[PDB]
């Protein structure tokens, strides 16, 4: 597949010019004013799309338990057990239908959002991820999904939503952030509530979307993006803290997942959340969290090629009944595991089912509970679950979830795999109860540390994942055990396969940049990498010539160049490129004053022109008779070229029968005078920063001589191309 | 003054490469190992010199007290009250006499570290802010001066500490770490390890050090200095809990600063930390303590000035004198506050003087014990203090510290600065519950704010402080409290003046890049902000042209260039030009095979050449004689060139006897081939963003032909040199 990059270098042309000519102080300043405005709304929009999932979620799961628990009573009674089966299978069929089918309507809302954020970060734009269409998609989708009890998650989508509210909203309300830089640093801005919404950690959201799109360090958009996370994650809280309790004003608690609170149980001798001692069982639980989540890596990337190569090469009615098959399976599983093998125990959130009078399952408990309580109850009571209990819930736990992740339904990852870290300690911690006395330490530590290793194994981040996890659990002193755990998962598991996301970006095809390159790769110059041919546009050029280059290439830019060795066509270029020109002694005077070888020919580089300006100069009756002078010119301001710009219109949809052919076009005033050069002597490592960093697009190469040699291309930087360019050179030696 | 700036930009010659064509993966793998093991080393390292700064101070505070204590009660019994201000004085004066003598011994240990230190993450390189003897005499001067009660901090200094250890370390222990850039990164690290030890912030300290020092994303860099955080503010808790306490494995409390536990004193009913009808009053405290920063500011400035134009040109008997007396003046200030003026109220850390039984002094308390305990009191004690006695606290303290700092003594701003915003806040609090009931919030929330209010007026940071706030309040729900008020009295004070630090900063001359620039700034171009003039070396040039020119100029680099338009040198200067150039044709061929005019001449651009190289390549024998050839060179390698690295000699130390004219120096092995350049039709915004964030220098300008026509250096992005050049232009239109 072939896709579109964004935009972000900035163009600067005469129409700018003559914007910012008009710009005075006071429309800059409001200008930013607006744009605060912007940011706070975006906040607030996604903090409530964050309580619109919650309080349906909230309510369909209550309304099915309450359904389900009393014919659980009667049929128990006699013995049938089957119209609880019946019944639970009945809406979790449903719920599961009527997500793959909303799903079936978009197909880019499937999964997690990550995995298609990472990429409009980083510039590549998935054909589907910004329409509305998807929000509503996606936010009905997920509802419905956890509902059904399909072991899902609700905090990932919530990135994806946010991203679509920031990237929509500004283009709703001199042109207004219609730039491709503005929208970025929107959706960045959507990212970071949505992250702040779903976890309650600002700072960790203003991280998480500082990385990911890696850029020049913008001390000003920074200070935006944390007012934007600060403001999306207190207005869920003001509602959420106001419909469940009854104080309005009180700020009683955090965002849609929060972990409690971390202190001693009672007031005891020598009772420590964590001390000095233990850092061996941390990092003895992060490597083998590394190992789990390397096989869950490998499982679930093997199960996804077996998909993409049998089951989506199938008619629309195929990929609907496996999510109903998967739904069933999970629902019979967990039905089955709450009847047998879920230990009664002497004793409102605590569920007793199947079980005589002052005694509870704790399979039931578990299983049937949200994944918000069952997290709670792990983390914070203690002698509640036997081992085996653990171990059962959590082998059928992993292998569920790493079987479902995947499928048409809005699946979520953070929370299935929260989950299975803190039963894995939580069972660590009962043993060494066992053998050792564990008094001295509080006993939900080994939890938290499980799940974080699990989280560092399976989704391997860094950076943002810390911090999320210090600000969700209240407790800067947990700053240490965290991180050694974060920072050794990783490097155990980076041995055998790299991260979920990577894993299924990789799966697409999408090119994706490295955030650094290899030595060897830096031993690489730009000469090997450019590409020498080229296509390029004469200024003052045939409209013939340019909707013949338009229609037969692909490529999105084109240099504007001049020959370096129609009459008038030709006289016009040699004045520009007599007029072009600024010597040093010019320029101290005006300050004093106050074949193959015609194929490849020497060119002097003078710009870059975008396709979509040429479009819209072919669109517009932009030209000028060879007779008459290139002087006479309709001059199009910027409002009109932005008029365009949300949809580009495709050379091959428009008529061209209009277009009078043998007519000089000019360019010269709407192209990009000054893109980011680089010399061919030049080392991979200093293109590489650059082409990222700015976050520019097709880069030129340019020799001593001014002569233009060669354009680099973000399918030139991947790692597959500079490991088979260095082989080959190599090879060469 | 002239300054040079740190040589961040990479650069790679020949030695470079064959240095990198030896690396192998195995050899960057063990790299990578030393690194991570020298950012925890100087974690470690900050923290013991956090420990060691600590424990002094409070063992000479706490006997200053001791002696003074008895002797106050045996004087007063008689009534001569003077053997115990006598006392007084005297440890006071020799303490404050020893700090003055170790700042002259070091001019620049004076003052907090921050202005200094912002220098160098910015590329100043300030004299002597690196040489161990800083390290040494600032370590020292602290626990000097506030042992001696100037009303000075502690947190201050720490950050210039931390940066001195960092720099300093790696050194000590393939040339490991020699270039620039390691030094800049461990710099960094190394300010982030003191941020984190002084305030007990580890992620406050991190985005401390990736602001002030604002480059491209270093994902892998920003990763080390969290682990050099998070480890220096965890080996100064596992001390400093085991020398106060009894357990050693115990974590109880972070770093020097702590604010405690904010939670509701007793269970009550309707008590919560802070409510939403709260905002109002906290945006009027904001602006109230922005308009008190602003006051702050221009007298502490007026002060700067009155002392920068008649103290400093002194002989050193005077600026020592000065401190003496302040310190004079403060102490018989407090204890005249002490005795009178101090309200006697009904009853370890409360100190009672001059009172009678059962009684203690609101007054002494407050002036006599520690700045943390007087923090301490004022953030979660009701009721003890009389809204007259915090007036005149208020009043007393920061008339008294907006007078001290700037004097010779190693003074603190952080801690002077966040008490008098406590006891402004806890009188406002004080107020409102006589007028209103304010039974409904907490009480220290007030002071809290206030607080933030003041430290926004003052410093004026945002970002960082708002970070540091929040996790030393150990409480992520006052995120947005904070945040809304640093916003509110950073933009209310911009009005009147800049910061302490930006004032300070500016004083010394140093030119400083600003975060970004104005739109107007973005409507001039690159042409009008170079310099015509130019200082060039020719490729295989006379060492007679290299010695003048050498000794006549200033200039710390050279564009080695070629003419456009002996008789050994010109030959094998057209054969360079000839060999360097590299056509496209060339390049897929190899590909497949497999007066006034005389002083401004047109110059073909080839490289860069720093000062540094050359007079390293004059020390040395590198020279051939104009009937050899150029293949005959001795081709030093890069642990030569290394060998110099740390003091480069200058030019006129060297004796240049033994150096023979008329010799033909070859530098092109030796240069930087690939500099970053830009064409002179490129917009001021690029150049700015381009020459910030790589952080390069000396930044080159070329035309479409090749010519070079001007050279960029930081004297032409300051603030003052575009306003007046865009006056300029205006003038001129
Ligand atoms: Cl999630
Ligand atoms: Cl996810
Ligand atoms: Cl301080
Ligand atoms: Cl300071």
């Amino acid at each position: 597949k072939d896709y579109e990059s964004l935009d972000y270098d900035r163009c600067i042309n005469d129409p700018y010019l003559e914007v910012l000519e008009t710009m005075d102080n006071k429309k800059g300043r409001r200008y930013e004013a607006v744009k605060w405005m912007v940011v706070f709304a975006i906040g607030v929009c996604t903090g409530l799309v964050g309580l619109f999932v919650d309080f349906f979620v909230r309510l369909f799961t209550q309304l099915k338990f309450g359904v389900v628990q009393t014919s659980v009573e009667e049929c128990s009674q006699k013995g049938c057990l089957a119209l609880s089966l019946l019944e639970l299978l009945g809406f979790n069929l449903t719920f599961v239908f009527l997500a793959s089918l909303l799903v079936l309507i978009e197909p880019v809302a499937a999964g997690s959002g990550i995995p298609e954020v990472k990429c409009y970060l980083n510039g590549v734009k998935v054909p589907g991820i910004v329409r509305l269409r998807t929000l509503l998609c996606k936010v009905l989708g997920v509802l419905f999904s956890v509902a059904g009890g399909l072991f899902v998650e609700k905090e990932g989508p919530m990135i994806h939503s946010g991203s679509v509210v920031g990237a929509g909203l500004p283009q709703f309300q001199f042109p207004y952030f219609r730039s491709d830089r503005d929208k970025r640093d929107f959706v960045s801005a959507g990212a970071a509530a949505g992250v702040a919404a779903a976890f309650g950690a600002p700072i960790g959201g203003t991280l998480f979307s500082l990385e990911e799109g890696s850029s020049f360090w913008n001390q000003g958009l920074t200070w935006k993006v944390l007012f934007c996370s600060m403001s999306a994650t207190f207005t869920l809280n003001f509602f959420r803290s106001g419909i469940q309790f009854g104080s309005w004003g009180s700020f009683q608690l955090p965002g849609l997942l929060n972990f409690g609170e971390f202190k001693c149980s009672d007031s005891d001798k020598k009772c420590h959340l964590w001390t000095a001692m233990d850092l061996g069982f941390f990092v003895v639980m992060g490597v083998i969290g590394g190992l789990l989540g390397a096989t869950f890596n490998c499982l679930n990337k093997r199960l996804a090629k077996y998909r993409m190569r049998n089951v989506h090469p199938k008619p629309k009615l195929v990929r609907v009944l496996e999510s109903l098959l998967v739904s069933l399976v999970t629902t019979v599983v967990v039905f089955v595991a709450s009847m047998v093998l879920g230990e009664c125990r002497q004793m409102s959130s605590i569920k007793t089912f199947f079980c005589p009078n002052d005694t509870y399952n704790d399979m039931a408990t578990l299983f049937f509970n949200p994944q918000e309580s069952a997290i709670l109850q792990l983390f914070h009571q203690d002698g509640t679950f036997s081992p085996v209990t653990l171990a059962l819930f959590f082998v059928l736990y992993f292998l569920l979830a790493c079987w479902t992740y995947g499928i048409s339904v809005p699946s979520g990852l953070f929370v299935p795999s929260l989950l299975c870290g803190a039963a894995f300690g939580r069972l660590v911690a009962n043993v060494l109860k066992s053998y050792i006395g564990l008094g001295h330490i509080y006993s939900g530590t080994f939890a938290l540390i499980g799940a974080a290793a699990f989280l560092g194994g399976v989704v391997r981040m860094t950076i943002s994942l810390t911090v999320i996890l210090i600000e969700s659990t209240n407790e800067i002193t947990y700053g240490l055990p965290i991180m050694v755990t974060l920072m050794v998962a990783k490097w155990t598991g980076d041995f055998f396969n790299k991260g979920i996301y990577d894993i299924h970006v990789g799966l697409r095809g999408v090119p994706l940049l490295e955030w650094e390159t290899e030595v060897e790769m830096d031993k690489l110059r730009a000469s090997d990498i450019m590409e020498p041919n080229l296509t390029y546009v004469y200024p003052h050029t045939r409209i013939q010539s340019l909707v013949s280059i338009l229609r037969t290439t692909v490529h999105h830019a084109f240099p504007v160049v001049t020959e370096n060795r129609g009459n008038q066509l030709i006289s016009n270029n040699i004045k520009f490129k007599k007029s072009s020109i600024l010597t040093r002694a010019g320029e101290q005077r005006k300050r004093s004053q106050s074949t193959m070888e015609e194929r490849f020919r020497p060119l002097t580089f003078h710009g870059l022109i975008l396709r979509s300006q040429l479009v819209t100069l072919l669109v517009r009756g932009v030209c000028y008779s060879e007779s008459q002078s290139s002087a006479s010119q309709p001059r199009l301001s910027y409002a009109e070229m932005a008029e365009d710009y949300p949809r580009y219109p495709d050379i091959h949809d428009l008529d061209l029968t209009l277009l009078n052919p043998r007519m000089i076009v000019d360019v010269t005033p709407y192209m990009n005078p000054s893109p980011f050069t680089v010399s061919p002597n030049t080392h991979v490592s200093q293109v590489f920063n650059l082409f990222r960093t700015m976050g520019l697009r097709h880069l030129p190469v340019v020799n001593a001589v001014g002569e233009i040699v060669g354009i680099i291309t973000r399918h030139n930087l991947t790692y597959e191309f500079l490991q088979a360019r260095l082989r080959q050179h190599y090879q060469t030696i």
